This record gives C-alpha cells, structure tokens and sequence, in this order.
C-alpha cells in the first residue's frame, strides 16, 4: 500500500480495498504520515463517504494503540452517552450521562477539551469541578466508587496526537469525528450515540453491529446529534449483530415540541450553569431532552441482557431518568463525583 | 470574512466557493501563511468538488501577482505556449517539447514554462540536449528575441509557490494545482495548445482562457492523453474572442495512421533527447506524427489571434507548416541555435 494509491482511489470516489484504511491509520498512529497526507486522507475519505468496513478499520487500528483500563475494572454493562458533534449538544450528553449514572447504570465517557476531534465534554466537566485528567487506575476507582468515569482522550490515545493536530488545523469535521464514540478506551458495550448526519449515523451503526454491542445510534431529523424534541428522530437500534432502523417520535410519550435554538449548548460556563439548573429541578425543553436521551441510554443498557421489549423499556427508562433528577440522585451523584476528585 | 473552516466546510459540502474565497486561499498559500494540512485539504477538497473556471481564474491570478514578470515589451505579442497539465500516469512531455521546437522553427514565437520533471516537466530533456533552462527574465527575453523560443523555469519565476509544490509532492495524486502551470506562464502568452488528461478539467481550463480572451486550443485525447493523440480521436475546445466551440477531432481525416499508445510514450532524459534528435533529423513514424499534429494545433491557435479562419484549411496549412519546419532542417537548426545561445551566456 501507499499514499498515492490510497488517496488516488479516494479522490476517484472509490471505496478502499480491505486493509487499506488500516494501513493508512497505522501510518498516522506511528508518526509516519506527513501532515499533508493525514489531511488529504481525512478530507478525501469524508468526501467519498466512508463505509462501515473502512471506519471499523480506522477505529480498530486506533484502539490497538490505546491504553486500556486495568483488567476487570469496567463493569460488563457500562454505557457511553455521546454525540459526534453538530452547534453542539455537550450540554445534553453531559447531563444525560450524569442522570443515567444516578439511575444506577455505570457510565464511562470519553472526550477531550474542545474544539476537539474526539467530542468535547471535558471543559463543561471541569467547569463543574470534575477532575477530568485521570489515569486508568483512578478512572477505574471512579467507576467503582461513584458509578461514572471519564477517559481523557490525550492520556488514553497519545498516539492520536498527529491526527488531532491536523484535525485542528483544518477546522472542518471529517471522518475522524466519527472515531470518538468508536474508540472509547473502556470499550463499553452499550450506549446512546448521536450523529449530526443520517448517512454517517447508519455507518456507525454498522460498525457497532459488528461488535458485541447494544447501542442506539441516534439522529434528530432536525440535524441534532442526539434524540431531539423538536421533531422526529431516526434511530438505528443495534443488537445481536443486527440493525433495526426506525422513526421515533417522543410526542408518543407526552414530550411537547420544542425549538432547536432551545436545546443547543453554549460555552463551558453556560453549560455548567445549565447542568446545575436541570439537576436542581428546572423544568423546560433542556430537561426534556436530557430525560429523553438518558432514557435512550437506559434502553440500550437494557438491551444487553434484558428481554424487555421496546415500548416497556422506553417507559421504564423515562421513569428512571426522571426519578434520578426529581429525587435529587443526579445532583448528589455529581457532588459525589466532584468530592471523589478532590479527595486525592 | 474568509477562513479555512469556512472555505473547507463549503468545499467538503460539495459547494462552489463564494467569489473571493479561492483568491484568499491562494494568497494564504503564496505568502507562507497556510499550514501544509490546510494546503492539502484545500487542494484535495477543491479537486473532488470539481473546480469552476471562476475558482481557477482566482487561483491563477493571485499566483501570477506573486510571480516575477518578463521585462516590458520583451515578449512578442503573438507568442504561444505548447503544454499539457500532466498525462494520466503516462509520460507525454517528449511531445510538447518537440512540438514547441517545431512551432518556433515555423516562425511562431514560443515561450514555455515548466520544472525539472516529476514535479509541467520538460526541463530535464532540454538540459540533456544542452539547453540552459534556468535563466532570469532578461535572458529569457533575449532568447525569445534572438532564437524565437524561451523557457521560464518555474522555481525561478514562482518562488512563492514552493509551499504548495512541497505539499503537491507529498500527496502524490493530481489535484487542481496541476491546472496552474498553463495558466500562470510568466510570459503570459495569449495563445497556445494546452492539453489536459481530464475532459471536465479541460473544459474548465477553456473557460479561464475564454475569460482572458486568449486564442487557445484546449485538447483532450479520448484515450486520456494530455496532448492531441494519433491513437484515437480527441476533444478540442476552440477558444477565441471570449467564446468556446467544443469539437471532436479525428487525425484520420488528415491521413494519419492509428498508432499504439506505447509508441507515443518514452522515459528518461537521455532517451527523450535521442527521440528529439531523431524526429528533428527527419525520422518518420508515430512520434513525428504526434509532434506534427500538436505543432499544427499551436499554429492554428496562433492564427486565431488574427483571423478566425476556417477550421479545416487552417489545420492543413498548420500541418504543412509543421512538416516543412522539420524537413527543411529548420527545426533541427533552431534547436542548435537555442543551444548556442545558452553557451554564449558565459
Ligand atoms: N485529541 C488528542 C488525542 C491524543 C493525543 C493528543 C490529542 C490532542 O488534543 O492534541
Ligand atoms: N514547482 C515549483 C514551482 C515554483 C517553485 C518551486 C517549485 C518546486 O518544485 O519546489
């Protein structure tokens, strides 16, 4: 394989042969690709439209260079809650993660300080006083003692540094933005995974299907990279190596239609302020979206070893997510997470 | 307002740039302010999007504003270029070098523009023949005036393009940057035979020349050659007086035999030099035929600066003028005069 051959193939709008994405990504991860080559590849792959096989190779090679968590420290039924980027919804996924954990589902998240290739989220967490830059042993302790952990992308994926510098220099989202959810170093087997583009959502669902995974890959039909409350969403429901694609409408559960501007995030501080209000009981469109997506992560979680059917799973998910907020469990778990970070 | 996220986002979404965006990107590239990653991302995105004539005219215009000019009134008004944008992984540099010699020998001033090859080429072959290729503006002008031909060495006239050129080499694949050689000839000839390996990009190039009111034939071999082929038919965009006629072209209607592609190609410096010596020395075959065909196209384009003459008799007179330049010895002699001029510089 070679760069001229792989880039020529992509610029001719052709899918790569098996192994070529892996080769390129391995060159990128070993420091052997020049910044222009990295950029050429990211852009051409994006514009051809990557396939599920191509993205599985990129993600798999990247994972092979990553630091794992210590053996048998990630509970088997841990979940992730994340979007690949819009505008963004770090507000919504951060809050949903905290609520899911407060409902008793172990959560392991993965991200970087924005505007980053592997999703943001770390900034907002820092602004809440959470300690984001912890190493495997302590993320593991966090998970066992608080029920949630955060894997800081720069410490678990040091070899991704060359890709990430290119991603920053070019500014525009590429195929690399799909990698965050697919390269969580804790390897959770369940999750709610949002994406801003329907074709790329389907591609991610194909990657998760080939893993031992119970995941809802979600795309708001307004462009949101989470389940939306402004209209329908499309969901690629992934289990047992298959995909059940469906149109989802939260009006079915009593959610009023909101406006798009009402859901979008802000900076770290605005996001922290919003986390505090929602976890404190403030009702409105943001809470609703948080409850919707948390329930979504819970339904994905139930798919790992529950027999429960879609609608009953959703109804129980909504009840558990709401109760985690209304009982103060979410507020308390966030306080407990902050405490854990300070108590080192 | 322009930024790399804005421009790159627009291109990756398959959208044409807004007016002024391509110019801004090129100015960043030319001043050294673009990161290699931004340069590569731009070249690749623009290529897969499919550039427009407007976008390419902005790129070329900015590049030219950074170039070194030839001195005032040293370039004949009716000078021509003969060049292709790079064969589709197939070497046709030999042809355009020979055609240029033959065109100049027919009395039409020729000013070429290229680099040492695998980076437009042609310079390596000329060096192997004894031509001094790396000369400053005054000496190119004097070459044009005393010999009737000159060569603008790209690294000399376009030094601020080195950032882009390093990126183009690093990625290997052809991009929109490959269209720039013929559109940034520092002598700014107003006529030419310009070959392109891709039909869609040839048509784009013709729009840029049309906008400049150049008299050009942009040519695409229907076998993918960036030159008029004898292997099959060719598409030609006839550009004169700001408008563009697209035509099919069959060399068989002038009596030319069908050749094999493997015949019209050939490798490195010393073998290309030997092929030039043979053709100018009068050897017949497909190489001579392709040379005569392309020289004739340049002569037709040159005529288009004056006349808007009838197509077929323009070509017959061009084919005759090109054949005679060889068979009189005028072409072999012009090459000798060119080599002699270079040796007088010391
Ligand atoms: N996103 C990353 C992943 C790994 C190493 C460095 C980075 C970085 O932010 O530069
Ligand atoms: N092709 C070129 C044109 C101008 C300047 C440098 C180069 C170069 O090869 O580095």
């Amino acid at each position: 394989p070679s760069w001229p051959q792989i880039l020529g193939r992509l610029t001719d709008n052709r899918d790569l042969a098996r192994g070529q994405a892996a080769w390129a990504m391995d060159q990128i991860m070993t420091g052997n690709a020049r910044p222009a080559q990295i950029a050429a590849f990211a852009v051409a792959m994006t514009m051809k439209a990557p396939t599920a096989d191509e993205v599985g190779e990129l993600a798999g090679v990247m994972l092979s260079h990553a630091h794992p968590l210590p053996a048998d420290t990630v509970p088997d039924d841990a979940v992730d809650v994340v979007g690949t980027g819009g505008v963004n919804t770090v507000n919504l996924s951060t809050m949903a993660a905290i609520v899911v954990a407060a409902a008793g589902v172990p959560v392991v998240k993965h991200g970087n300080r924005a505007a980053s290739s592997l999703s943001g989220g770390a900034d907002t967490l820092e602004a809440l006083g959470v300690r984001i830059d912890l190493g495997p042993d302590l993320v593991a302790r966090s998970l066992a003692e608080v029920g949630i952990g955060f894997c800081f992308a720069p410490r678990f994926h040091p070899s991704y540094r060359h890709a990430a510098a290119v991603a920053r220099e070019i500014g525009v989202p590429t195929v690399f933005n799909l990698l965050g959810p697919l390269t969580n170093p804790a390897r959770p087997r369940a999750g709610l995974i949002g994406c801003a583009f329907a074709d790329l959502a389907e591609v991610m669902a194909g990657v998760f299907a080939a893993r031992r995974s119970s995941v809802l890959v979600v795309h708001g039909d307004d462009g949101l990279d989470e389940l939306t409350t402004t209209t329908t969403s499309t969901i690629w429901r992934v289990a047992a190596g298959s995909v059940d694609k469906l149109t989802f409408d939260p009006a079915g559960f009593g959610f009023a239609r909101a406006q798009l501007d009402q859901l979008a995030g802000g900076d770290a501080q605005a996001n922290a302020a919003a986390v505090r209000a929602v976890l404190g009981g403030a009702r409105g469109p943001v809470r609703d979206a948080v409850v919707l997506n948390a329930a979504g992560a819970i339904v994905a979680h139930a798919g790992l070893s529950s027999r429960a059917e879609w609608l009953p799973a959703w109804e129980e998910g909504l009840r558990r997510a709401s109760a985690a907020i209304d009982t103060g469990a979410a507020e308390q778990l966030l306080a407990r997470w902050v405490r854990f970070g300070r108590q080192i």
